[PDB]
RNA sequence: UGAGGU
């Protein structure tokens, strides 16, 4: 099965690069006049071949330092600083690549590059310019409100003894990425909110956590606060108005505007910012989401053609070859391996997946469930202001009949309406005896407001004070009839997994696998971190990826990603399993989440040493050490795989296909897995990094296991991208962090409360 | 917050 790999083999010439430093006698840092005067000076000296990267200049040939006064509108310095070969340092190679991509027309936003119209270089011909405009058009969203800039994310990587026919020195990764910006500035948004909200604190709540790009400097930041008592007229030590006039030459319109705060404390003027991504007021708009998804999702044929016509452009290739990087227009020839077909089973029948058919909602709608606890004393909460009595009764009735159809035996609930929708549960917690808090197994909730404060309040209060699981639906999302029945069926699906069982205190199980490649006597561990007070979530599964007994901890330092006491909470669960079953786990697979960018490897080794110390210290488990496997799986990658049929047509790789990365120079064995299926567009794979292994089975079985976990995600009826043990950990972390839980009641920890 | 891929 032939495949193509979006890494172009780049032949890099050992060009001698000279680094020059420039200074300007006047105290001007306008980011545009400095470049202009530098260009004037370079033209005066007549060095056409040059590269400008902020404070340094790249040249192919070393020439002496020239300083001269430029008569404009004034001493321009040149200082030789560095000269090493290009081949040795990938950092340089990336810098020249980025500067060239900036020259050809792209703008460096964050770490990516995005096309534009004004910041362009004239040496490009009109045909090439039109082709680039077509390939990377600035799409308009919402009829003049949102820009959708389409550009490339790039990286230069060294090869690891590549077979081809000669070994290539380096490869280049190219990914087409679309980024959304909003036309309106921050000041307009805050004024609009103040018009209707009329509450500064509520405005801070709505605006906090959002990302914004400043255009005068074009850098991205996160909203950490807003000072309303602070005005541009006030002074700060190096007034903000004078600071912008001198440093950036931008006229200020609002002298009484508040200033947004982004501490490492820096203050930014909202009139010169723009929100990042979809607006919160339109976050879940169906038509808006459909339009953006249509405009950013490229069919595999479309994406492949776009990439091929971009790379095959002889003019851009000449531009890059000038600076020693000869990109090969062809693509890496490659042969992949398809994992064995997987068969899903339930309590009713056995139905293999075979080719495609990677969604099985029909199976769950026409069959029963595996594990489901009887619902006896469950509560139903509906708003009494938006009172629909007979509608509430019929909702209870159809919920009951669907639960009966799903194999989950259910009892009539206690339909109760509240004005407050929050204080009823407070009264419930105040009186255990009257309300029988321990008797309630589940409290279904209906809130019509969708506000993120009430929802967080109910999910935190039901889990920190009572320990009764709840399920939330927005009343508007329920009133319509087109997707009401699917929504209620998915409600049954989530409730099955979200209510504790009486026997083993476990959640429900929806499907299993007929033949799991997961070896017997194995504890699958999935760990993720949500960084905000940052929380690390962990999930252990003694069975072959069926039930997860989650746990959480506070990462010692905010922003840091390293668990201090991983070994303690792992040996605790091993001891619990030994006490329960008098059995010792033969294998322990750790599917930790992260990016192995030379820091996560050290962190993972530190965690491994910590767990080794704890487990050797453990008297019970010292003499028999369970085998350990530390495997990194990654979500945010810019890699893709393209598939070729006999007729030479682009197609998504068949789901479950995988490959071993023999090109990137990494110390550990990497694999690329496409687990899922998407109807439209190329599907982004996942990066299985096998950092540490002691277990007998080869890494191929590990990739197969990860694919199995992918084909076991209970939240989505069909296959998913990230293996369930990792997404579950991420969901644990997101739930604990977002809802500010002080401590989850231990009884619910074994339940799948994160779904 | 019906939910995953985008
Ligand atoms: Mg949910």
């Amino acid at each position: 099965i032939d495949l193509e790999m979006n890494l172009f083999p780049v032949k890099i010439s050992n060009l001698k690069i000279s680094i020059y430093s420039w200074l300007i006698f006047p105290k001007i840092d306008n980011y545009k006049v400095q470049r202009n005067i530098l260009e004037i000076a370079l033209s005066e000296e007549a060095l056409y071949e040059y590269i400008i990267q902020k404070n340094k200049i790249y040249q192919k040939k070393r020439h002496p330092n020239i300083k001269r006064v430029v008569l404009f509108q004034f001493q321009i310095e040149i200082n030789h600083l560095e000269t090493v070969y290009l081949l040795d340092n990938p950092t340089l190679q990336n810098e020249i690549f980025g500067s060239i991509c900036q020259t050809v027309g792209f703008e460096q936003i964050g770490h990516n590059y995005y096309y534009s119209a004004e910041r362009q270089s004239s040496q490009l011909t009109q045909s090439t310019k039109e082709s680039l405009k077509r390939i990377f058009p600035a799409i308009e969203i919402d009829g003049g409100k949102y820009y959708l800039k389409q550009g490339l994310t790039t990286a230069i990587h060294s090869t690891k003894k590549n077979f081809s026919k000669n070994a290539i020195s380096n490869v280049v990764e190219l990914e087409q990425t679309s980024k959304l910006i909003q036309k309106k500035n921050l000041l307009e948004i805050i004024m609009d909110l103040n018009r209707k909200v009329k509450d500064h604190h509520k405005i801070e709540n709505l605006l906090i956590g959002s990302r914004f790009i400043t255009h005068y400097n074009n850098r991205i930041y996160t909203i950490h606060g807003i000072a309303w008592n602070k005005d541009p007229t006030s002074t700060f030590q190096i007034t903000f108005e004078e600071y912008y006039k001198k440093n950036y030459q931008l006229k200020i319109s609002d002298l009484h505007q508040p200033l947004i705060i982004y501490y490492p404390i820096l203050y930014f003027l909202p009139e010169f910012c723009h929100l990042f991504g979809l607006s919160n007021l339109d976050a879940d708009n169906f038509r808006i989401r459909q339009e953006i998804t249509r405009n950013t999702q490229m069919s595999p044929s479309d994406r492949y053609r776009k990439l091929k016509t971009f790379v095959e452009n002889q003019d851009i290739l000449e531009f890059f070859k000038v600076w020693g990087l000869d990109i090969d227009s062809r693509m890496i020839s490659m042969s992949g391996i398809k994992l064995p077909s997987l068969e899903i089973q339930t309590q009713t029948g056995v139905f293999p997946i075979n080719f495609e058919q990677s969604n099985w909602l029909s199976l769950l709608n026409r069959s029963q469930v595996i594990d489901a606890p009887e619902l006896k004393k469950w509560m139903i909460l509906y708003p009494k202001k938006s009172m629909s009595l007979q509608e509430a009764r019929k909702f209870s009735n159809d919920f009951q009949k669907i639960a009966q159809q799903m194999g989950m035996v259910c009892r009539p609930p206690q339909l109760q309406g509240v004005f407050d929708m929050t204080k009823f549960l407070a009264i419930l917690k105040k009186n255990p005896s009257q309300h029988h808090i321990n008797s309630i197994q589940l409290i279904l909730t209906i809130t019509p407001n969708r506000n993120k404060t009430c929802y967080r309040k109910i999910k935190q209060l039901c889990y920190r004070d009572l320990g009764i699981a709840n399920q939330n639906v927005v009343l508007k999302n329920l009133r319509d009839q087109k997707r009401r029945m699917p929504i209620i069926r998915n409600l049954v699906r989530q409730i099955i997994c979200k209510v504790p069982n009486f026997n083993t205190k476990y959640g429900g199980a929806l499907w299993k696998i007929k033949n799991n490649s997961i070896p017997d006597k194995t504890l699958i561990v999935g760990i993720d971190v949500w960084h905000g007070k940052s929380i690390a979530g962990i999930v252990f599964s003694t069975d072959k990826g069926l039930h997860y007994t989650a746990n959480y901890t506070i990462t010692p330092r905010k922003g840091l990603e390293f668990i201090h006491n991983l070994g303690k909470i792992i040996i605790t669960q091993l001891q619990n399993h030994y006490n329960a079953t008098r059995q010792y786990f033969e294998n322990i697979l750790i599917f930790r989440d992260g990016v192995g960018n030379t820091q996560y490897n050290k962190i993972l080794q530190e965690e491994f040493k910590s767990i080794q110390q704890e487990l050797t210290n453990s008297s019970i488990f010292s003499e028999k050490h369970p085998k350990i496997a530390i495997i990194l799986v990654n979500k945010r990658i810019n890699r893709r795989l393209f598939h070729k049929n006999k007729q030479g047509q682009i197609l998504n790789p068949k789901p479950g296909t995988f490959i071993e990365d023999q090109y990137i120079k990494s110390e550990f064995s990497n694999y690329y897995l496409v687990p899922h299926f998407s109807r439209f567009g190329t599907t982004r794979p996942i990066h299985i990094s096998v950092i540490y292994n002691n277990t007998k089975y080869v890494n191929f079985q590990f990739v197969e296991i990860a694919n199995i976990l992918c084909h076991l995600n209970y939240n989505w009826a069909g296959t998913v991208r990230i293996p369930a043990s990792v997404e579950y950990a991420h969901k644990v972390a997101d739930f604990i962090g977002s809802n500010q839980i002080t401590s989850i009641a231990p009884e619910l920890l074994q339940t799948q409360f994160y779904l």
